[PDB]
């Protein structure tokens, strides 16, 4: 009867992902209008990222302290505002500022949004909702740059920011009068000292952190492409919106097929085995991605095909290693998730930044090498983590 409330959060999750996944393809348009350089294409994703790990930590224990409903809305409100208040910045120096504050609307999905379902809805109820909100994080980056390439053709870029402010409103007016709250730390002290100390505790966990990083490092060459897959292909390799949007699928359609097997071979194998099971393709992915652009700088096909191996493997291994890293520290779910959030993004954010220049002054070589760097890193934190 009240299954309309999860779907509203489902929608809010949907919008925030495409809000980044339809934007990176049509960032060129926005660069060739605001005028700075194609080096500011990925640096969209980057400031969108670096917002998420601002109050990531503080929003969880915060949505606890003063209700879940008014903080969640301060986020849905905070999204639609900067979804239309960025259309009136018009310069690239402060497009960042409004892109960045659109990235803080990311803490709200997990640290309070996800937490509202873990509080109210019960186990088997929560399962199908999370099985849903894991496909949102899979379909909205899969098909988002495909609508984001059929949107810049029939309309301008601006049509997106209206469509998101509106879809976040279809959810927001569905949450205006249909959002019950379950925060139990009402009327509690402004205890800020306790967080840093207790996050430092999970920070002390040389099995968890080294395992939290290795989640970052592994899933980065995935995000470093997404942020640069436009100006790698459109301007870099000089291909159209149908040809570049064609290369998004062999990658993604390989990640989906690695999340097909995972949930199927979750049974016949151990979690411990799956990470090493899905690790060989990842190793062979970034092995052959950059073992392509060796002498042949511009055989993007074999790079994208190499990011189809690597991508299949992220479906399986990376997803497994999530849990074990949660349970690598026998501590609170809220503190660990936030701690591995704020660690994965710092790998993502500043990982791309280096990943950017990796592409400039080197081209395609250096970039893919500063990919296999990360497969090396993750692997090098697997010889630690299991054996
Ligand atoms: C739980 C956070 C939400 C907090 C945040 O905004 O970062 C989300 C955001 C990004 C998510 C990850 C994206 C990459 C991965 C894709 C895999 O095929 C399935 C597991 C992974 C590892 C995901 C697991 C998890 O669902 C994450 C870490
Ligand atoms: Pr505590």
């Amino acid at each position: 009867q009240a299954l309309l409330f999860p779907l509203c959060l489902v929608l809010y999750t949907f919008s925030t992902y495409i809000g980044n996944m339809m934007i990176q393809p049509g960032m060129l348009a926005v660069v060739e209008q605001y005028q700075a350089g194609i080096d500011w294409v990925p640096t969209s994703m980057t400031a969108y990222l670096a917002g998420g790990m601002f109050l990531q930590w503080l929003l969880g224990p915060l949505s606890d302290r003063i209700g879940r409903r008014p903080v969640m809305l301060a986020g849905v409100v905070w999204f639609i505002v900067t979804c239309l208040a960025i259309l009136l910045a018009q310069n690239i120096e402060q497009f960042t500022l409004l892109r960045f504050l659109q990235g803080i609307s990311l803490c709200f999905i997990g640290a309070v949004g996800y937490a509202a379902i873990q509080e109210s809805f019960e186990e088997a109820v929560c399962i199908k909702i999370t099985a849903l909100m894991a496909n949102v994080e899979l379909i909205a980056p899969l098909l988002g740059p495909l609508v984001g390439a059929a949107w810049i053709h029939v309309l301008p870029w601006e049509g997106m920011f209206v469509l998101f402010a509106a879809l976040a409103a279809i959810s927001f007016f569905g949450l205006q009068r249909a959002m019950p709250e379950t925060a139990t730390r009402i009327g509690e002290k402004l205890s800020l000292k306790e967080l840093g100390r207790d996050y430092k505790l999970v920070l002390k966990n040389g099995r968890f952190v080294a395992g939290a990083l290795a989640l970052g490092f592994v899933s980065l060459p995935l995000l470093a492409w997404i942020a640069q897959s436009p100006i790698i292909i459109i301007t870099g390799e000089q291909l159209s919106s149908y040809e570049y949007g064609l290369l998004q699928v062999p990658i993604f359609g390989a990640l989906i097929a690695g999340n097909l097997l995972l949930a199927r071979l979750t049974s016949r194998r151990t979690v411990r085995s799956l990470i090493i099971m899905g690790g060989w393709p990842i190793m062979i992915g970034l092995l052959v991605a950059a073992a392509a652009t060796v002498i042949s700088s511009h055989a993007y096909l074999w790079m994208t095909a190499g990011l189809s191996i690597y991508a299949f493997g992220i479906g399986l291994a990376n997803a497994g290693l999530v849990r074990l890293t949660l349970f690598a520290s026998d501590m609170s779910k809220g503190t660990v998730s936030a701690a591995m959030g704020m660690l994965q993004m710092l790998i993502f954010t500043v990982g791309i930044e280096i990943s950017k220049h990796a592409w400039l002054n080197g081209g395609n070589g250096l970039f893919n090498l500063f990919n296999l760097v990360n497969g090396i890193l993750w692997l090098s934190l697997m010889v630690i983590f299991l054996k």
